[PDB]
């Protein structure tokens, strides 16, 4: 019954189900294009109607947790994942059984899409449901403030292992490939993912009990440009966290699944540069000239990726790839310069105002770019949503100069 016990236990338990998500969510696009190779606008309009299933759903379930003690949201919230995450490779199974008939050419193919995409909006609300009971103040409220912040630190350096670890695992799992079934790799993993939401189930649960009054029983005009040039990011595919690129890297460039979960895994790496970079930045030129030095050099380290995704050699793929990892310090370092400069210009009262303005503009990009993603033609016409993510880049540039000017 010892503090130092219940950590443990949380860590190790969310470091099963972080790896759990993080890997599952890294295989669904590879998965979507074993059953429809050469077609990448399956896997963009999937995600397109995720985000949008779930952004219509989200204040409906709202009504329906505002008044229900967090012990049942847990409970709900939790096993609804399970149950989403199970019924996305039964569908899984099924479509590639289908096209393997096949089978395509049937309604029956677009009845078995759309019920895995619903799916994969449950799994979304369902983690939306574990997170809002779980809660924000819920931590600060169960623990003192110097024993937590040793706590949180604990969890970057655990959240890291799963941002780098567990990609490069699942691409070894999910290249598996035997002769049947093809997708026993997908399984495992979604397998895994299974496994790992029953100590969170549990773990989430007996924190509520340890401490039942301890938490809650229930559950500026030209500050936009300051969004905007931030919310363009958003409209980018050139990322090694992104789902667009990882399915063009599979399909198209035909890399190996490992070595594409490398390339993700890299990504989280090079994010740490920006941890010592930025913060450099800022006690020798600025706060705001930290920012703008980030984001040219990202919009500058993209350019090269681009010309080198140009040539299409063995050699011009290194230097692509490899330019858009260098993009990261760039990237997480002008991020982190997004947030405190709205911190410094914004009182702790209005800052829900803020958050809110960023969710829209922000989630607007997504909804874009996936719905650019569901207009194309083939994988192959992926590449002019490069070019339009450079520009994209090269333009938030501009726009956060222009607002720099201040
Ligand atoms: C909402 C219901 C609209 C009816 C059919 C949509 C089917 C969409 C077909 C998508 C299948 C993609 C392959
Ligand atoms: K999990
Ligand atoms: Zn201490
Ligand atoms: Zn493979």
């Amino acid at each position: 019954q010892s503090l130092l016990r219940i950590e443990t236990q949380l860590l190790l338990g969310r470091l099963l189900t972080r790896s759990g998500d993080q890997a599952w969510d890294f295989v669904v696009p590879f998965a979507l294009l074993v059953i429809f190779p050469g077609k990448l606008q399956v896997a963009a309009f999937y995600y397109l109607i995720v985000k949008i299933g779930t952004f219509l759903l989200t204040p409906s379930s709202g009504k329906w947790i505002d008044t229900h003690p967090r012990i049942q949201v847990v409970k709900w919230g939790v096993w609804l994942q399970f149950f989403a995450i199970l019924a996305g490779m039964v569908f899984f199974g099924m479509l590639d059984g289908l096209v393997r008939a096949g089978g395509r050419e049937s309604w029956l193919l677009s009845v078995l899409f759309i019920a895995l995409a619903l799916s994969g909006v449950m799994a979304s609300l369902g983690s939306q449901i574990t997170d809002i009971s779980v809660g924000n103040d819920l931590a600060p409220s169960l623990v003192a403030p110097e024993k937590l912040t040793h706590f949180n630190s604990w969890l970057r350096r655990i959240d890291l292992a799963t941002e780098v670890g567990a990609p490069i695992l699942a691409g070894a799992l999910f290249a598996f490939h035997p002769e049947q079934l093809p997708l026993a790799g997908l399984f495992l993993i979604g397998l895994w993912n299974l496994v790992s939401f029953v100590p969170e189930y549990f773990l989430l649960r007996n924190v509520i009990q340890r401490s039942g009054l301890k938490i809650k029983v229930l559950t500026s005009d030209p500050i936009f440009w300051l969004i905007l040039s931030y919310a363009l990011l958003w409209l980018s595919v050139l990322s090694p966290h992104g789902v667009l690129l990882a399915a063009y890297l599979k399909d198209e460039m035909r890399l190996p699944e490992t070595e594409i979960g490398l390339f993700r895994g890299l990504g989280a790496v090079f994010g740490l540069i920006s941890t010592v970079s930025f913060p450099y930045l800022v006690r020798r030129l600025g706060l705001i000239s930290s920012s703008r030095w980030h984001l040219g050099f990202q919009g500058v380290t993209l350019g090269i990726a681009v010309t080198a995704f140009a040539m299409g050699s063995t050699a011009s793929v290194y230097v692509f790839l490899g330019c858009i990892l260098l993009s990261r310090v760039g990237l997480y370092g002008f991020s982190n310069g997004e947030f405190e400069l709205r911190q410094r210009l914004i009182p702790e009262g209005r800052r829900g105002e803020l958050n809110s303005l960023s969710s829209l503009t922000t989630t607007s990009a997504t909804l874009i770019l996936f719905s650019a993603g569901s207009l194309l033609p083939q994988t192959e016409d992926f590449k002019y949503l490069v070019y339009v993510s450079l520009a994209a880049v090269l333009l938030a540039n501009v726009v956060f100069i222009k607002w720099s000017s201040r």
